[PDB]
């Protein structure tokens, strides 16, 4: 990624003749390797449109294997762009180019040409939703009245993917592919200013309702694959959808609530971390808003502190808990004002807040079942006293 900074042409060089090698020949081969590497050059918007006008001229003609490598290449170079240069995505919005919105459009129809059967469709749909949201316009066509041909294709896809995302239809491949394309629209949205305030945020608005439901409810669990739910799906979605509307979550509560099965509490935690750790954005949302739960946060750390303790001295359900505890001690150590607001205050017959949560982090330091948590708990316990800390255990009288 670094090399690629400056002399791009030649990583962009050994890409193309790939291509053609595999363009002129018709013996299909497995050596896609050097395809593959698209996914880390530093791409800037000018040479993004270099790479799809290449691969639409080639792409016809390349063979299956050679197809899904540089779909799902070229999808994760687009999230190289955005991140690295967000002001550029921005701009895209902000005046119309034609150029990018040409490029793309020829592109998404190759694609579609190529994906019939549901599997394939499964492979593709995440690439072309992307693709649709470079060409702006396009989508205000599709809410009002479809061109025959123009916008006949995009349409048709469109709201074939909302069917599965609704589990109205009978196909749970596509079910499970309708989440992960959904989500990263969600997730691209947000870099929008929404002063613009395009159908982009209109259209997520019509999918958001639908979304959580499938990923959010505890009574059915979301199984992807193998893991009994897609915790990294979901961290997704939840940190997204919070970071459009702040002010008051609703599924926050879902989380945050006892009932729900631990999963929910450890897709909870992980997902303030993120907040904590990545805000590049600064018009985005910060932690400050979810000071108000703090209370609730630290029954939630007592309750896993004392089952997980007394398992050392089921199977998977004791295993869980371990797991959730050290998510929650890192949290500490990123920020500890989050869990020390409205203190209690020492009762006249009762300890404070701030004391029942220094012996709870302190009786984990010697505990040799768990050695990982150890280590954590040291530094936890180590930056509730630099100086800035040390105020917040009781604002009242710092210095008894």
């Amino acid at each position: 990624f670094s090399l690629s900074c400056n002399n791009f042409n030649a990583v962009f060089s050994r890409i193309s003749t790939r291509l053609q090698e595999l363009t002129v020949c018709s013996e299909d081969n497995v050596d896609v390797h050097d395809i593959e590497l698209l996914q880390y050059i530093n791409v800037d918007c000018a040479k993004l449109k270099r790479l799809l006008k290449e691969t639409a001229f080639k792409f016809k003609a390349l063979k299956k294997v050679a197809q899904l490598a540089v779909i799902n290449s070229l999808e994760k170079a687009f999230w190289n762009w955005v991140e690295n240069y967000p002001d550029e995505f921005t701009k895209l919005y902000q005046i119309p180019q034609t150029d990018m919105a040409e490029c793309a459009e020829k592109l998404f129809d190759l694609v579609d040409g190529f994906a019939e059967s549901t599997k394939r469709k499964a492979a593709v749909w995440p690439l072309q939703i992307i693709l649709l949201i470079l060409c702006p316009e396009i989508i205000q066509d599709i809410s009002k009245d479809v061109v025959d041909e123009n916008n006949m294709n995009k349409k048709l896809f469109l709201d074939s993917l909302r069917k599965a995302l609704a589990g109205h239809g009978g196909s749970r491949q596509l079910t499970e592919s309708a989440a992960i394309a959904c989500v990263k629209l969600c997730k691209a949205s947000t870099y929008i200013n929404w002063e613009d305030n395009s159908v982009i945020f209109l259209l997520v608005q019509s999918m958001v309702v639908d979304l959580k439901n499938l990923l959010f409810n505890p009574s059915k669990p979301f199984s992807r694959g193998s893991q009994p739910a897609d915790v990294d799906l979901m961290i997704d979605c939840l940190v997204s959808c919070f970071r459009i509307s702040p002010h008051n979550n609703q599924h926050f509560k879902i989380c945050l609530a006892q009932n729900s099965p631990s999963t929910f509490h450890y897709v909870l935690v992980n997902s303030l971390h993120r907040i904590i750790t990545n805000s590049a954005l600064d018009w985005w949302p910060k932690i400050d808003a979810v000071y108000c739960h703090s209370v609730e946060l630290r029954n939630m750390f007592g309750e896993t502190l004392h089952k997980a303790v007394q398992g050392c001295g089921t199977d998977l359900e004791t295993r869980s808990y371990k797991y959730l505890l050290l998510s929650m001690v890192k949290l500490i150590h990123a920020d500890p004002k989050l869990l020390l607001c409205n203190p209690r205050k020492q009762g006249p017959e009762t300890q404070g807040s701030t004391a029942e949560l220094i012996t709870g982090l302190v009786q984990l330091v010697p505990q040799s079942h768990m050695p990982e948590i150890a280590q954590e708990a040291m530094e936890a316990l180590l930056v509730l006293h630099q100086l800035d800390s040390i105020d917040l255990w009781n604002p009242d009288a710092p210095v008894e």
